[PDB]
């Protein structure tokens, strides 16, 4: 259970962008049923007043939290995946149009999950803005928790993979265009019940094994982190 609070642009803080520059849903329940129109950019996709400048390059930290600012981020029985989408937001998410930025599911070197290091990160991790052109674009963050993963929502619709998704508004003003963002995957329909990475057991599979459900991240992509920015204590 956790929501984005807001975003940083090369390590400043854009301030609370909750139903400003984020599309925030009424709290933080996850999506669970994998067909949803809400799987998109969560419950209540809409238009919101402000759209965060970035140029191509900059870093673009999200930040999570799960009852205030800066507190426990997201239960520590959450483990599991964190990718970043883009799409144009005149698509208002619909169609072939969500590009992977980013993935993380287990690091085999440190032994721990994205999850379990946004924690560490007092919910905060960045992509690279891409080189496509200048306009209005909408990031989708998305964690999958997977600790009751290994049932299908749709076999019991206690359990399931559940879906933390987080649309903010982002306006991209210098960029060369160097690489044109191609046609991507729809949300609902890229994850459904047989793909990879969607029923998982954390008990009794190892998470060694684990593969993310594509897609692939894009050719285009410029990279990412899971890492604390900027300290929110110090406002
Ligand atoms: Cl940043
Ligand atoms: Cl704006
Ligand atoms: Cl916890
Ligand atoms: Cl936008
Ligand atoms: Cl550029
Ligand atoms: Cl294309
Ligand atoms: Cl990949
Ligand atoms: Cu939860």
């Amino acid at each position: 259970h956790t929501l984005v609070w807001g975003v940083w642009v090369n390590g400043v803080d854009q301030g609370d962008g909750r139903n400003i520059y984020i599309r925030s849903p009424p709290n933080n329940n996850p999506v669970k049923n994998l067909t949803s129109p809400d799987m998109t950019c969560n419950v209540d996709n809409r238009v919101v007043p402000k759209s965060v400048p970035v140029n191509a390059g900059d870093t673009l930290t999200f930040e999570w939290y799960h009852n205030t600012r800066d507190d426990d981020i997201i239960a520590s029985s959450h483990h599991g995946p964190i990718a970043v989408y883009i799409a144009p937001a005149a698509s208002n998410g619909q169609g072939n149009v969500w590009v992977k930025l980013f993935e993380d599911a287990y690091n085999v070197t440190n032994s721990t999950w994205a999850v379990d290091r946004l924690i560490t990160a007092h919910g905060q991790h960045s992509v690279v803005v891409p080189h496509v052109a200048p306009g209005d674009y909408l990031f989708r963050a998305e964690i999958i928790a997977l600790h009751e993963a290994d049932s299908l929502y749709s076999q019991n619709p206690i359990r399931g993979a559940q879906f933390y998704i987080s649309c903010a508004q982002i306006t991209i003003n210098s960029s060369d265009d160097s690489t044109p963002l191609p046609a991507g995957v729809p949300f609902p329909g890229a994850y459904t019940d047989s793909t990879p990475g969607i029923q998982f057991n954390i008990y009794t599979t190892p998470a060694t094994s684990y593969v993310a459900p594509p897609p692939s991240v894009w050719s285009g992509a410029l990279g990412g982190s899971i890492a604390q920015v900027g300290d929110a204590s110090l406002e």
